[PDB]
């Protein structure tokens, strides 16, 4: 029982060109440590969807101050190197659990301990294909007129409504987010 | 230490009337209030500094949980109407955030069955009177002191602790000066 407004909004101005399924998070926003480390939603959406369909993640800006902008360049960092799968845990313990990140350096650290050499994530760090990346995620979120994290976005045209969903348990939020986000795909 | 208004603490400007010497706030969704109760031990440490008298208490909000959320406060309840907190809060963190085993309401239940509280007991203590007020008290507290977030302290709910705040660059060292602090406040 799909309706606009409960289980997903529409929006007022489509996006053209836009990613299929594209995520904005930030590692300072306490629902999105909770709907990577708890819920997996970005796996559980990647299991329902295609194989033919890319899933697309973003950082932002407005959450955390001056780390805040670091930790966006350094997710451009993690995407140009592929190695996102390797740093969200611990950049997200670091920021909300430990609370050990507080510098650049410690995001840095972070890359370390993760298995990243350091001239490479220092090479990356500084690249304009880095600082292009950060370009991207910042219009993405500017092109969707972004207000908040998380948020899921569907061609462009549709934004996931997580708060219209059943939160009584959380394998039946996680399977209501993804077959929303799979009915949206198909629409 | 030095103690000073706006350093290691702050002061309400409303204070709350009645309100538990020491008052905790947190939740089983909290990855901050995992570190402090399941790594740091602060409530443990600030208990074992505390004058003789001084009780501590704690209490479940929801800011992240939902529906979920509503089940872990009134469980908490259940576990504080049936004094087995020192029993429950372990597995219930590391069932919420570590394992994730910890899905529902049903999951909750069998952490108490599981640590050793009947299942006919905790149903009566889950329906009962004393579980509905402490899941009304632990909410009033919240609005009380204005609650922004969690993991918070209160004393005599007139101060805030302030571990912003605090030397959070040794964890055994923050934890002291944090215990030392709940201490000095609640011989003020
Ligand atoms: C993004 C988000 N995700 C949530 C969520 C997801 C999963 C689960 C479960 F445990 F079931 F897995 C619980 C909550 S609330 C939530 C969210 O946006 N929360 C709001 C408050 C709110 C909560 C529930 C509503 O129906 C309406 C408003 C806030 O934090 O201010
Ligand atoms: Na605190």
């Amino acid at each position: 029982q799909y309706e606009d407004g409960k289980q997903y909004t529409t929006l007022e101005k489509p996006v053209a060109g836009a990613p299929q399924v594209l995520e904005f998070f930030s590692f300072f926003c306490p629902h999105c440590y909770q709907f990577e480390e708890v819920l997996h939603i970005s796996d559980n959406v990647k299991k329902k969807l295609p194989e033919g369909v890319k899933m697309t993640k973003y950082h932002v800006n407005f959450m955390g101050g001056d780390l805040g902008k670091d930790l966006t360049q350094a997710w451009a960092v993690a995407m140009a190197l592929g190695v996102e799968d390797k740093v969200t845990v611990p950049l997200f313990e670091g920021v909300q659990k430990t609370q050990t990140i507080r510098s650049a350096s410690d995001i840095r650290d972070v890359f370390i301990n993760a298995g990243i050499k350091g001239e490479e994530y220092d090479a990356a760090w500084n690249s304009f294909v880095v600082k292009s990346l950060v370009a991207q995620q910042e219009k993405a979120a500017a092109d969707v007129q972004l207000r908040g994290v998380p948020a899921m976005f569907v061609n462009g045209k549709y934004q996931l409504n997580p708060q219209g969903m059943d939160t009584s348990n959380m394998d039946v939020f996680v399977q209501q987010y993804a077959d929303t986000v799979k009915y949206l795909s198909e629409k």
